[PDB]
Formats: C-alpha cells, sequence, structure tokens
C-alpha cells in the first residue's frame, strides 16, 4: 500500500494566498503551485512576486506549512530564465512553467498552451530556468497533451525532460478538449510516464477517491495534481490519500465563515467577492446545501453582506 503525493493545482482568478491557507490546514497537499506570473520581456518587481506568492516570505510555506511553489508563462527563455532566478532568490522552493493554459499572445510572447505546437520552444524555456535556478530545487513544467491533438505528445515530454526539467504534470487533454470530461485520457498520462526517467503528476477529472484511484491503475502515476476538484470537496486531499468522507456541510460552512474572518482582516477589499461566489458555485457540484447559500449569495455585491450572510448561518442548529 504504496505512498502518493496531491498537489493542489494552480488556478488564476480561484485560487489566491487566501485560499491556500484556508485548504492546505485542512489537507495534506504536498505543494501548490501559484497562479502565474506573466513573463513578456522583462523582469518583474519583486512586489509582484510577492503579492502573488505571499508564501516567499514564510520560507515559501501556506501558514500551515504546505511548500508552495511560484509558477511562470511565457516564452522568451531570457526573461523565463531570470524571473525564475528571482523566484527562486526571494525563496520559491524551484519554480514552474505553464504549457497548459490557453493564453493571448503579447508583444509577440505566446505562452502557455500555445508554446504546445512548437516542442523546441518548451525545450528552450524549461532548459535556460534550469540553468538559472540552483541545481538541487526543482524545476517542474505543466503541460497538456497537444494543441488540437496529441501526435506531439511525446515530443512534448521529452523537450520537457531533455531541458533537464525535474517533473512534469500532464493534464490529459489537448487544448481544443478544453475541460469536457469525456475527453480526458490518463492512459496518454501512463505512455508518456513509461518512456520517460522523471516523475509524471496525471492530472485531470479527479474527484474523489474513487477516480483517483482509477487514474492512478491506468496512468501508473503515484502522483496527482487536482484542480476543480479541490473546490467542489474541500478536504479532497484526504479523501483521495485516506478515503476520507467529503467534509460534512456543517465544517464547510465552518470553512467559509473564516474565510470571510479573514477577508475582512486582510483588508482584501470592499468589494472582494468573486472567489467566494466561485467557492459557492463549485460547491453546488456536490454539496445539495450549498444551491440555496449561492443564490443568496450570488445576488450581492460587497465583501460585508456576504460575511453576514454566511457566519449568521447557525452551525449547530444545521
Ligand atoms: C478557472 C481556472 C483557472 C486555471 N488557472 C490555471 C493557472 O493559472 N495555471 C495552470 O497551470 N493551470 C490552470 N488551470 C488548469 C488547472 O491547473 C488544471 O490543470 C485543470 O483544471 C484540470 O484539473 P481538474 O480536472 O482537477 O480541475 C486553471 C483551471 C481553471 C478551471
Amino acid at each position: 500500500m504504496a505512498s502518493m503525493r496531491v498537489l493542489l493545482a494552480p488556478m488564476e482568478g480561484v485560487l489566491d494566498s487566501l485560499v491556500r491557507e484556508l485548504l492546505t490546514e485542512v489537507n495534506d497537499y504536498d505543494l501548490c503551485i501559484t497562479e502565474f506570473v506573466r513573463v513578456v520581456d522583462q523582469l518583474l518587481p519583486v512586489k509582484v512576486f510577492h503579492r502573488i506568492c505571499p508564501e516567499l516570505q514564510n520560507a515559501s510555506r501556506t501558514p500551515s506549512g504546505t511548500l508552495v511553489r511560484v509558477q511562470l508563462l511565457g516564452q522568451f527563455p531570457q526573461w523565463l530564465a531570470e524571473n525564475a532566478a528571482r523566484a527562486v532568490e526571494l525563496g520559491s522552493w524551484g519554480v514552474d512553467l505553464n504549457c497548459g493554459c490557453p493564453s493571448k499572445t503579447v508583444n509577440g510572447s505566446g505562452g502557455g498552451a500555445t508554446l504546445l505546437k512548437d516542442p523546441e520552444l518548451i525545450y528552450q524555456g524549461a532548459k535556460a530556468m534550469r540553468e538559472a535556478v540552483p541545481a538541487h530545487l526543482p524545476v517542474s513544467v505543466k503541460v497538456r497533451l497537444g494543441w488540437d491533438s496529441g501526435e506531439k505528445k511525446f515530443e512534448i515530454a521529452d523537450a520537457v525532460q531533455q531541458a533537464g526539467a525535474t517533473e512534469l504534470v500532464v493534464h490529459g487533454r489537448t487544448k481544443e478538449q478544453g475541460y469536457r470530461a469525456e475527453h480526458i485520457d490518463w492512459q496518454a498520462i501512463g505512455d508518456i510516464r513509461q518512456r520517460l526517467n522523471i516523475p509524471v503528476i496525471a492530472n485531470g477529472e479527479i474527484w474523489d477517491w474513487q477516480s483517483a484511484q482509477q487514474c492512478m491503475a491506468i496512468s501508473g502515476c503515484d502522483a496527482v495534481m487536482i484542480g476543480r476538484g479541490a473546490l467542489n470537496i474541500p478536504n479532497l486531499s484526504r479523501v483521495v490519500k485516506y478515503n476520507e468522507p467529503r467534509m460534512p456541510w456543517p465544517e464547510v460552512v465552518a470553512l467559509l465563515q473564516k474565510y470571510t474572518r479573514l477577508e475582512k482582516q486582510g483588508d482584501t477589499g470592499l468589494y472582494h467577492v468573486a472567489r467566494i461566489k466561485q467557492w459557492l458555485s463549485y460547491l453546488r457540484k456536490e454539496y445539495d446545501e450549498a444551491t440555496e447559500l449561492f443564490q443568496h449569495v450570488r445576488v450581492l455585491n460587497n465583501s460585508p453582506d456576504i460575511a453576514r450572510a454566511i457566519q449568521a448561518i447557525d452551525i449547530e442548529k444545521l
């Protein structure tokens, strides 16, 4: 009965430092990846890295102690390398490169999924980052299987290994397959793993204990990355590693109350409401109780009204 790694996926516009703080304290995530820093042709200021990844000031860990890694998105090897170096100087435990997400091409620099059309770009990006990060810290890369087909999936994988990356996360879909459940190919993740000599972390459609078991049995990976599921089920790392039942509704309400108490405390803004609405939108998929709450919360505009709504729910009488 085997060791296993579970990583918390990066999620631009959904997961920030505060949500990472809350989730990690009720989970056993081995690592969270931050939402990406967009790299074009410039070294980004220290403020940008600290505000995206406050954990850099706590030895690259959430307050409960979970490691966090800074992600980059961009194409130009010079600048990835220089931003990679800055993330590490500031204390990031290694650095990740995003080759999975659809992304605008700004100033001739593409990024994310658009690199999947030309694996040589991934090789050059990742290799410059590997050369600029001290050799003992890791450099990871996240990929999809290709742009509009999986034909280049092994070329993408090789590019990452040959650049000297430490590990590879495979979102087992193409870019054009988006998030459609019917297209996840965990078997291709496995075919990739077999060919490589670095750890492959399986990603996509991992919702619960059984799905994770199924995914690992097919891919052969002893590591997985959970994204949307980590919001659907707040203790999903424990569900997946130990077959814990899903967090019961009264404990998730307690968690959201805490969200709103830290919301105000951190001074995160008078109209900082999107992530709390989004979280509830995800929680409808697993908890019938969250549909009523989401309705009452979605029509609200500001963080104070939303807090009173949520921290007025009596956890006992429930
Ligand atoms: C709203 C949203 C934002 C995302 N932002 C990022 C991101 O910043 N960087 C990244 O590498 N992946 C990002 N992803 C992709 C996830 O990391 C993950 O690969 C994807 O959701 C598949 O995992 P799942 O089926 O567990 O959710 C995002 C996904 C969603 C839905």
